[PDB]
C-alpha cells in the first residue's frame, strides 16, 4: 500500500476505530488510527485555516486549527519522518463523505519544504502559493471527485450545481512537482504548509473531513477509502 | 515546432546567423537571431551569474550577467510574452557544444513566478531555488546530454571523468511542475530567475553558450540543434 | 525640503494643479504635479490593492489599482531612482483630507526590497508584511493623524467614535528601519510594495487620497500639507 | 538588567561558570550557564554557518552549527519564549574576546519572523537578508567594538589593520527594526535566523565565541561583558 503521513481534520467521531467522542485534529503515521488527537469546535458554513509545521531537528509533526473570533485547536506529535517517508514525495490535500456528507471546498493552499546543507550557502527550497484554482490548473494532481475553478475553488469531494454535497464521495489534490524531504548532506530539513477550508452541511452531523497528507509520489486514493477513512487508508488498522 | 523565449549566454560569434563578433548575451523570441545583444566579456574558467526580469505591465524582458570584481553586461527587450508563450509554460536552462567547446556547468538556479487577480489577497506563486542537485533529482526534467549530481551540480553538456568538455553536445534541464503565466483576473503577472555557472574550456575559442528559456510545458530538444542553436531551435531562421 | 517619490491614489481633482478632472493614480517626483495619471474608477467604500514595482535595471516605476469584479488602473513612469532619492531611504503611507473628506483605512500593506551585487550568492533585502496593525506598532513611525489598532487597521486620517471621517486631517506611516536602494556593486536594486484600502465618504465628492512614497529617511509631514498635498509637499509647485 | 536568550558558539572553556570542558554550542535564557550545551569541533579559520529555529506552538529553541566536509553540532531546548522575553525585542549578533583572542567575522545574516492570526490570511512577517556589509549600514545598530563595511563582513570584534583579533574586546549588531514576538490572536509565532561567520586565531586557544540573541529592544552591552561573559550578561550567575 501507499505510505502516508497526514494532519486530520476530522468532522466525524468514529468511535469503534479510536476516534474521540467529538469532531477533533489528529496526527496520521501510515494509520487513520490518530497518534495524537485535540478536541476541534468545528464550525459549519465558517472559514477555517490550518497550519502544519515539522522540522528534522525538533522531529515534532504539529498542526493548529482557527476560525476567526474563535479559540484554536493544537496537537504535535513526536515522529521522525525520515523513518516513515521516502526521500522524495508529493503533498497533498484529500476529503471524504459517506452516508453522512460536507462540502470539503479548498479556499487556498500554501506550502514551503526547505533542505539546508553544510556546503556555505546551500539551501534547496519549494514554495507554492494557490489563492485562487483554475478550471484547468496543470501544476496540480487531480484524484477521484476533486475538482477546480468553480468559483476559484477546489471542491475535494462533489458537490452539486445548486451547492449540496453529496455523500460516498472522495477526492485528492497533489502538488504536481516531487518534493525533496532528506539529503545526506541535508543539516536541517522543514516544511510548512497552510490551507483554508470551508465545511458546510445541511445536517447536525457532517462527515468525513479533511486531511493535509505527505504520501510516496505515486499514491492514488485506495480502493474503498470513502467515508472514515478520509482518501487516505485501505483499511482502519 | 516548440515556442521559445530565452535569455542566450552567447559565448561564439556566428556573424553569418546575426551574432555581433563578440561573446554576447542576448534576448531571444522565436529565433537564435536575437532580437538585442550586448557585448558580454565572458571569464574563461570563473564562476558567473545571470539575472532574467520580467513583468506583465512593464512587459519588458532583462537580464544582466556579472563576473565577481567586473562590471555587469545587460540587455532588455520590450515584448508581451502574453502574445508569444501559452498560458501554461515549463523554464529551463540549456546549453550546446560543436566543432568547439566548453563545459556548461551550472552551480545553483533558482525562480519565481507570480500571479496577482483582483480579488482581495489573491497571489498564486511558485518558487524553487537549487543551491546542489543531486544524482536523481526529481523535480527536474533532464533531456539529452545533462546529468546531475557530480560535486553538486548540474552538467548541461558532456564532460568526461577526467573534466574535459566534449563537442556536438546538447543538453537541458526544466523544472517538473508548469508555471502558469497568464489568467484571466490576472492585474499583474511577474518572475524572476538566477544561476551560476562555470563556463571552461580548454580551447581560445569557447563554444557554444548556456540559455535561460520558457517554452510550452512538452517542449524538446529540437533535432540538429548542437552547436549555433544552443539546444533550443531547430534552425537559425 | 524633503525629496518625495509617490504613487497617489488621488480621489478628488484640482485641475488648477494639473490633476485630470477625475479620480486618478498618479507617479508622483518631487512634485504634487503627477509626471503620469490615469483614470481611476475609485468605489466609494470598497475595498481596493495597490501594487507598485521598480527596478534600476529598466528604470521604471509602475503601479496597478483595482477592485474585485472590476477592470484595473495602471501607471507607468520612465525614471532613475539613483539620480532623485539619496541610497537610503523610508518608505511610508500617507493620507489627507480637506473641507472635501474621506476615510484613509490601511487594512494590510507589504513591500520588499532587494539588492543584487555581483559578489557570488550575494543579495542583500528586506520584507514587511502587515495584515493586522496593533495599537502599539513599534516597527512603524506614525506622523500626524495616522493612528493604528482599530479593527487591527492603520487609520492614516482623524475617524470619529461613530466611524465618520474628519476634513482637515493629515497622517504618515513610515517603516522604522531604513531601506537601502543603491550599492556601489549593485548589479539589480528592485522593490514591490502592495497594499489594500478602504476610502468611505459618506459625501458625493470624497477627498484628498492615499499615496505610497519613498523618502528621505528624515521625512516629515510638511507644514500646510492637509488637502491637495496629500501629506507629501509642502506646496503645489 | 537586560533581558536576553541567545544561542552561543563558545569557543573558550571555562569550567567555572559550568563550560563543559570543550568549545560548545550552547542555549542561554538569562544566564550565561547555558541550560543545555552540545560538543562543537570549531574549525580554526574555516567559514562556519549556524542555524537557530523556534515556534510558538512546539515552544523549543534548537541551533545547529556546521561547516563544509563535516558533521554537524546540534542543541535543543524546551523553553516558552513568551515567558522569558517582551512582545517586542530586539535581535542581534554579539562576540567577544578576553586575554584570549579570535576574529569573530560575519559574512552574512538572515532572519526571519512570523506571528499568524486567527483571522483569515493574516500573516505579519519581518524578514531581513545580509549578504554584505556596508561601511556605513542604518539598518544596523552597532555596539561597542563592531565595524561593519571591511571587506563587506561585520567584524564584531576589533582587529588590526594586518588582520590580527585584538583582546579584551566586546561587539554587537542588532537590527534596527524591532521584532514582534508575540500578539493576543496569534495561533502560531516563528522564527528563523542563519549566520555564516569566521573565527581564527594566531593561538592554539581561541576566545570566547560568537552568540545570536533576542533581547528587550533598547538592550546595551552590560559593563565588564568583556571575555567569558560574550558581550550578553553582566555576571556569571
Ligand atoms: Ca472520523
Ligand atoms: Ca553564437
Ligand atoms: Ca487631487
Ligand atoms: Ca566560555
Ligand atoms: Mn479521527
Ligand atoms: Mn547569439
Ligand atoms: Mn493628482
Ligand atoms: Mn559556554
Amino acid at each position: 500500500a501507499d505510505t502516508i503521513v497526514a494532519v486530520e481534520l476530522d468532522t466525524y467521531p468514529n468511535t469503534d476505530i479510536g476516534d474521540p467522542s467529538y469532531p477533533h485534529i489528529g496526527i496520521d503515521i501510515k494509520s487513520v488510527r490518530s497518534k495524537k488527537t485535540a478536541k476541534w469546535n468545528m464550525q459549519n458554513g465558517k472559514v477555517g485555516t490550518a497550519h502544519i509545521i515539522y522540522n528534522s531537528v525538533d522531529k515534532r509533526l504539529s498542526a493548529v486549527v482557527s476560525y476567526p473570533n474563535a479559540d484554536s485547536a493544537t496537537v504535535s506529535y513526536d515522529v521522525d519522518l525520515d523513518n516513515v517517508l521516502p526521500e522524495w514525495v508529493r503533498v497533498g490535500l484529500s476529503a471524504s463523505t459517506g452516508l453522512y456528507k460536507e462540502t470539503n471546498t479548498i479556499l487556498s493552499w500554501s506550502f514551503t519544504s526547505k533542505l539546508k546543507s553544510n556546503s556555505t550557502h546551500e539551501t534547496n527550497a519549494l514554495h507554492f502559493m494557490f489563492n485562487q484554482f483554475s478550471k484547468d490548473q496543470k501544476d496540480l494532481i487531480l484524484q477521484g471527485d476533486a475538482t477546480t475553478g468553480t468559483d476559484g475553488n477546489l471542491e475535494l469531494t462533489r458537490v452539486s450545481s445548486n451547492g449540496s454535497p453529496q455523500g460516498s464521495s472522495v477526492g485528492r489534490a497533489l502538488f504536481y512537482a516531487p518534493v525533496h524531504i532528506w539529503e545526506s548532506s541535508a543539516v536541517v530539513a522543514s516544511f510548512e504548509a497552510t490551507f483554508t477550508f470551508l465545511i458546510k452541511s445541511p445536517d447536525s452531523h457532517p462527515a468525513d473531513g479533511i486531511a493535509f497528507f505527505i504520501s510516496n509520489i505515486d499514491s492514488s486514493i485506495p480502493s474503498g477509502s470513502t467515508g472514515r477513512l478520509l482518501g487516505l487508508f485501505p483499511d482502519a488498522n
